[PDB]
């Protein structure tokens, strides 16, 4: 059966960008092959130069977004180079059985494996490392991502009508728990393991030191701000593998939102803010109507502006005065 | 076009009360004019006399609830008297563009401005101050409120049938982060700015010192308890601009609930408790069936009874023994 | 009227098990009688032998799950033996009036009472102790449970079709706040009251020391793991009376989920993870398709694997290679 199915290999791209794909499937079910390389590396996450030892899928935090269609077969080749120091594996929330594949993908440095699973349920799902005994440590070190399983006939609105996006971005939100000394300064380590004992103590406080989008404070700002134009329909996929988040587009809305990310359910309309539970991926669809800068944030504003969970959207186009206008510019009474 | 539209001016009232309005619009679209004055003032929030320097819209925490209809134009005159010390602005989650209006409403003390925006989406929304660089500080100082955009034909249930309320109350929940000394006592300041550095440090703990309804512990109790009668249909609007909350009416339910507050979506039925994400406004509809005192609380009972997120509902009428009855009063075995 | 109704007495069983009942009612409305005895007792909650003074309904944490049908009358005899030291009562989120019955069920040690209420709304609800002045203390000491009010014609899917479960389990999640000394060690007490002052201080931190399923770390693991077989339809009822939780079945899904637990609403489909707000009970329906061990967890993995919110499901049957297969077992590159 499967031997008879067509196979296509796809090359992943770095978040927030997404690899090429078709919204409406043009072919029948296929075996979609992906390759990911685990990479333990140092990452500086803030403007003060705070450095951590991140555990990543393909060298990025979050790991890349995989896109397939309902009933396609996902075949992943997972490689753990001998330059790494820890055992890793992968748990797909999209898969059925063996801890999402975690029990079948345990690879020590210098090992590799290939897992295949049927994408039976449509929606956006979280995937993350989950080694027995140190699950939270690997997950909060940046080892998680997301996979999107699109219905074979694309997305639809609450009334069964087609929803087509012009652009898609993947925002991975990550909570970090950096160990601190007596005065409150962050500690630095030489190797991932040298941080273990301290890492566990920091996690137990349940209080993150940093909460970031795309691996670092201000990563989606400045020259890296997300872009769009008035009239463009954008789909924003957002994931949080360990903690709740409440995305909000300052100046806009979520026209159609799947907060818990499962497409067989009708979307919620006109959302101002939505709750994505820790360990879930959600998606929001919006058509830009005004140009300018938009602040895409986790709406616990302390987490957004003090901890790092904030990004920018830069939109081009003509301003619509009917929707909004300054009748009297700020002036002296 | 707009010059041709009828205009009506409305005077806001102090929460939990709401200004006069029509549920079902009796006129076509209009320009609804509101005026709000920013007020930085000292507020004591608990029984021990803990005092803070609140930043308010119209002198209250929360700011007043504005009510308009879908497709009406909201025109707000925002005044920042020269008696204030900080720059302020306003971000309407209900508006489209320029950070909800935040980028067009920056007023220094002694300045005023007038913004107009089209209320294109129905539902209850949060509005809050958002000055670049000190957003969380202003928001957690009490500078937020809510606006309700009613469908032109009023509220409807899950089956498209009309829902009419007899009473409406606005409960604004506020998380405060009061700086403390070594022993755990709250610090007092002379001016808002003298608290800034300390305020930022307290917020980063992500742990509120107080979580209150209507600006203070016990503000909606005693002589200020919310009132209703058996048979009355009540709509309770609840907002939290920065933190998640889980409202619950002890002794009752949310017959029809819009947890994320957007009316184009069908309400959730028979809710015991619902989650309102930080940065969102929700609404719950309930018909009282029993007289007595009801405890309206944030159902994280520590936040409710230890931190202050609890209010009272006092309902008059006849007790229904079919619904509930004490068969054997507490007595010695 | 009620005098004329048939009456049946039911004997409760210890969680995670549930007492015998019919999904589809075979009789008309009845008076369902239950008896519960309050029990203050010492409980060790972790592997290090940490001991607490729990306040329980029927000697367990959580209290037992009660099952009745819509419009049945629940009659509870609540006994507080003279061996107990505190006053207790019961608040049913399923009931209407008098604080869910809390105002009518205040019993001092050596007292008992009998309350009756009409189960007018279908769904799973939380019930908990709520004595004026020490509500959070009693609730976070383990004094809460849940009651399920099934529609008279059983559960149905999003399309009105019948949903029948073969097995049902009740998972009660409990957040504990154990007082600690200067070094971080847990304090031990002789009597419940001797812990009061310290208990209040620990709760105010809003940071649990333990978050467990069925009263203890690892309570639903090993020989006590939940069991099922491939092909079996299982309903998992989950409750949290004070704090939000985000259940997730590692290796599976929630085919049909009522996150806020009210059956008059259509279920959410194909959920990977769902949010149950503090003070709520939810239910998830799943048909096992693969054998093996599944990790049922609160998906804030720190709370799950460091604090104790994790259990096991052990499923028997034949492995399905179409759904998942290891193409290349972990091997040296
Ligand atoms: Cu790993
Ligand atoms: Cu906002
Ligand atoms: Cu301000
Ligand atoms: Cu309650
Ligand atoms: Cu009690
Ligand atoms: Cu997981």
């Amino acid at each position: 059966d499967i031997s008879t199915l067509p196979r296509v290999k796809v090359d992943l791209v770095k978040p927030p960008f997404v690899h090429a794909h078709d919204q409406v499937a043009k072919t029948g079910p296929r075996v979609v092959e992906f390759t990911m390389t685990i990479e333990e590396k140092k990452l500086v996450i803030d403007r003060e130069g705070t450095e951590i030892h991140a555990m990543t899928f393909n060298g990025s935090v979050p790991g890349p977004l995989m896109v397939v269609h309902e009933n396609d077969y996902v075949e992943l080749r997972l490689i753990n180079p001998d330059t790494n120091t820890l055992l890793h594996n992968i748990d797909f929330h999209a898969a059925t059985g063996a801890l999402g594949g975690g029990a079948l993908t345990q690879v020590n440095p210098g090992e590799e494996t290939t897992l295949r699973f049927k994408a039976t349920k449509p929606g956006v799902f979280v995937y993350h490392c989950a080694p027995e005994g140190m699950v939270p440590w690997h997950v909060t070190s940046g080892m998680n991502g997301a996979i999107m399983v699109l219905p074979r006939d694309g997305l639809k609105d609450e009334k069964g009508q087609p929803l087509t996006y012009d652009k898609i971005y993947y925002v991975g939100e990550q909570d970090f728990y950096v160990p601190k000394d007596e005065a409150g300064n962050y500690k630095k380590y030489e190797t991932p393991g040298e941080a273990y004992e301290d890492a566990v103590k920091a996690m137990r406080t349940l209080t993150p030191t940093h909460i970031v989008f795309n691996g670092a404070v201000g990563a989606l700002t400045g020259d890296h701000a997300l872009t769009a134009a008035v009239g463009e329909r954008v789909l924003v996929v957002h994931s949080q593998a360990n903690r709740d988040t409440r995305p909000h587009l300052e100046g806009g809305h979520g026209d159609y939102v799947w907060a818990t990310g499962k497409f067989r359910n009708p979307p919620d309309l006109d959302q101002e803010t939505w709750l994505i539970p820790g360990g879930t991926a959600g998606a929001a669809f919006y058509t830009f109507r005004q140009p300018g800068v938009y602040a895409y944030v986790n709406h616990n504003l302390i987490e957004a502006f003090e901890l790092g969970a904030a990004g920018h959207f830069k939109v081009t186009g003509e301003w619509n005065d009917d929707l909004m206008t300054s009748v009297v510019k700020p002036a002296s009474m």
